[PDB]
RNA sequence: AGCCAUGCAAGCCCUGAAACCCAUUGCCUUAGUGCG
DNA sequence: AAATTGATGATTGCCTTAGGGGC
DNA sequence: TTGCATCGAAACCAC
DNA sequence: GTGGTTTCGATGCAAGCCCCTAA
DNA sequence: GGCAATCATCAATTT
C-alpha cells in the first residue's frame, strides 16, 4: 500500500492520495504502508518508522524542477514523480539523540555569538549577564555533546585521538553527515558536502538557483582543518603545507592557494571519515592516521 | 578648524586629513574643533559633542555615489565632498537612555522570538528553561522602556491617552524617529520613512541599488496601524474604513486596498507624530487633527 | 489636503570514480530626509 | 590534593558572490 | 512548512 | 484587598519580491 | 565599521 501525502503542520492544508481518491488525514501505522512525501518531518513521520511503516522523502525542489517541463493536486505530483522517478525518493531513518544535542549547542552558540558582537558593539550590563547565562547553557550542552558521542564508536575509537578534534569537530561532523550508507561512493558524500567538481568549477551559491549541496558541513570541514593547521595535526598537516606549496604557482594571490589547500585537506579529510565509518558499521569499502 | 576622519574601531585603520596633511590619531576634544565623518560611531564622537565639538556627519552611500560621476584617501574625499556640498553632513546627538533600553529589549525580543520558534519547530527542556530566562528579560525591559519613557512629553502627554499606544509602540517609534527637528517637513519625515512617492511610484527594496529610507520605521507604523485596527481607535479605524473603501474600486484585490489604507492612516499618524513633536519641542509648524491634542 | 502595496525570524531538505580536475560561512552595530 | 573551571597560544590570509530555492 | 510584530480587559495570584 | 502578573480576545488577509548598500 | 567558527596546555580555584 503507496500513500503520498501533501504535508502540513495546519490539518485544513493536508492531504493524502493512494493513487485513486484523495483523503484529508492520516491512518493509524501499520508495516503494509509505503509513505511518499515531500520532505515530512519527524514529529509527523516518527510513529509510522517505530512500527517499521516505510517512510520515503525527496527534495523540496524535485517538483519545482519537474515543473520546469490549488495545493492538493501536488500530491498527485508527488505521486506521479514516485511513479515516474523512483531513483529520487530517500528512506528516512529515525536520528541519534545526538544530533538533538548538538543542535541546541548551535542554538545557544548563536544567541553567545550574537550576544558577544552586541558587548562588542556597546556595553550593558543586562546582555552581560544574559552573556554568562548563554555561556553556561552553551557550556552545559558541550559537556552533553560530550556525554553522549561515547554512544559513537567512530568518536571513542577514532576521531578522539586525532590531535585537534574534540567534542564540537565529532559532534558536528557525525549528526550533519549521520548514516554512512546513505553514501555510496565518496564522492557522493563530496557531492552532497559541496565540494563536488564540473569541468573544473566549484558549487557556488547563485541567486534564483537552487543549490544542490548542504552547505553546512562545507563550512563545518573549513573549521576541522583550521584546527589541522593550527595544531600542526600528523598527516593534514603535512598535506596542507604540500597542496599549499603545489598550488601557488598556479593561482594569483596566496589566499587562493591556501583556500585550494584547505578545500584539498577538507576532502581527504572527508574521505577519511567515509572509510572509517564505513569499516565500522560494516558496509562495502572501495590512509587515515590511527586507523588499523 | 575641520577634520575629516576616516574612522575605525582598530587604530591602525584610522585616518585623519586636516586639509593639508594625513594624521593617524585625533586630538583632545575642544570646541574649536568641527569633525566631519562618514557614519562615525557615538562611542568615538561622545567626547567631542560633550565639549561643544561640531561632529557633522553623512550617509556611507554618499562617497559610493559621489564616485559614479592609498587606501587612506577616503579621509580626503570626505573632505572633498565636505566642501563641495555641505548640505550632506548633518550634526550627530547624544542618544537618549531611552534607545538603549529599546535597542536591549528588540534584542532580547528577537531571541525570544527565535526561542519560541525553535520550541514550536521541537519540544526540549533546556529551550524551555531557557525560553523562560529569555522572556523574563523581556519583559523587565518592557518594564525599563515604559519606565523610562515618563521623561518623554510625546508620549505621557499624548501618544498615552490614544487607545492601542502603549510603551513599545511608543518607545519604539520615539527611538527610530529620534529628534524630530531633523525633518523639517512632513514629507520629509514621509521620505525618511518610507512613505514618498515619485510620479505615482512608491519606494521600494530593489537588490542593486541603496536604499534611502529607514524602512525600520515603516515597519513599525505597520504595527502600530494595526493596533489601531484590532482596536478600533477612533480617528484612525474610521480613516482605515474610509479609505479601504473609497481605494477598493481602483485596485484588484482586498488585500491591495487594505495596503493602500494602511499606507494611508500610517502617513497620517505620522504627520499627527511630527506635528504633536514639533509643537512639544517647540519647532515651526505648518500642513485631519490629531485626536487628544489641545 | 492629492498622488500611494511594512517587514523580521525559525525548522527542515539537498547525494561527481579514492588519482587529477578544485576559492566555506554565520552574525552584529550603525546610517539613510517628496512636490507644489 | 583531585575535579572543575579559566585562560590563551596554535596559524592564517585579505577576490567576488552577497548570494540557494523550496516545503 | 511555520511563528512573530501589540494592547486592553478579565481573571488569577501572592503577600 | 491591593498591587502585580497571566491569559486571551480583537481584526485582517492570503501579491510579489525577498528585493538595500555602505562604513 | 566589527566578531565568530575550537582545541590543547598550563594554571588557578573550590571543595
Ligand atoms: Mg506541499
Ligand atoms: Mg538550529
Ligand atoms: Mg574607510
Ligand atoms: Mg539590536
Amino acid at each position: 500500500t503507496i500513500l503520498a501525502v501533501d504535508w502540513s503542520h495546519e490539518e485544513r492544508k493536508l492531504a493524502i492520495f493512494d493513487g485513486k481518491k484523495i483523503r484529508k488525514k492520516l491512518p493509524e501505522p501499520s508495516s503494509d504502508v509505503i509513505i511518499v512525501a515531500e520532505n515530512i518531518p519527524q514529529k509527523y513521520a516518527a510513529p509510522f518508522i517505530e512500527v517499521g511503516a516505510k517512510v520515503l522523502r525527496c527534495s523540496t525542489n524535485a517538483t519545482a524542477d519537474a515543473r520546469k517541463n490549488n495545493d492538493e493536486n501536488d500530491s498527485k505530483v508527488i505521486w506521479a514523480l514516485y511513479q515516474t522517478h523512483p531513483e529520487l525518493f530517500r528512506e528516512m531513518k529515525l536520528e541519534p539523540p545526538l544530533s538533538s544535542y548538538y543542535a541546541i549547542f548551535k542554538d545557544y552558540q548563536e544567541v553567545r555569538i550574537r550576544t558577544g558582537n552586541r558587548l562588542y558593539s556597546d556595553r550593558t550590563d543586562a546582555m552581560e549577564e544574559f552573556f554568562k547565562i548563554v555561556k553556561k547553557g552553551e557550556h552545559e550542552l558541550k559537556k552533553a555533546v560530550d556525554k553522549e558521542l561515547e554512544n559513537h564508536p567512530v568518536y571513542t575509537q577514532w576521531l578522539q585521538h586525532i590531535k585537534g578534534i574534540g567534542p564540537v569537530v565529532a559532534g558536528g561532523l557525525i549528526s550533519l553527515i549521520g548514516d554512512i550508507d546513505r553514501f555510496d561512493s565518496v564522492s557522493k558524500l563530496w557531492a552532497y558536502a559541496g565540494y563536488s567538481v564540473d569541468n573544473g568549477k566549484v558549487q557556488k551559491r547563485k541567486k534564483g538557483v537552487a543549490s544542490n549541496w548542504k552547505n553546512k558541513i562545507r563550512t563545518h570541514c573549513y573549521n576541522i582543518v583550521d584546527s589541522f593547521i593550527k595544531q600542526r595535526t600528523s598527516v593534514y598537516r603535512e598535506l596542507y603545507d604540500a597542496e599549499k606549496a603545489r598550488q601557488r604557482p598556479k593561482v594569483e594571490s596566496d589566499g587562493h592557494a591556501h583556500n585550494r589547500a584547505v578545500r584539498k585537506v577538507a576532502k581527504v579529510f572527508l574521505q577519511h571519515y567515509w572509510v572509517v565509518s564505513r569499516e565500522l558499521a560494516g558496509f562495502s569499502v572501495s590512509k587515515p592516521p590511527h586507523w588499523n
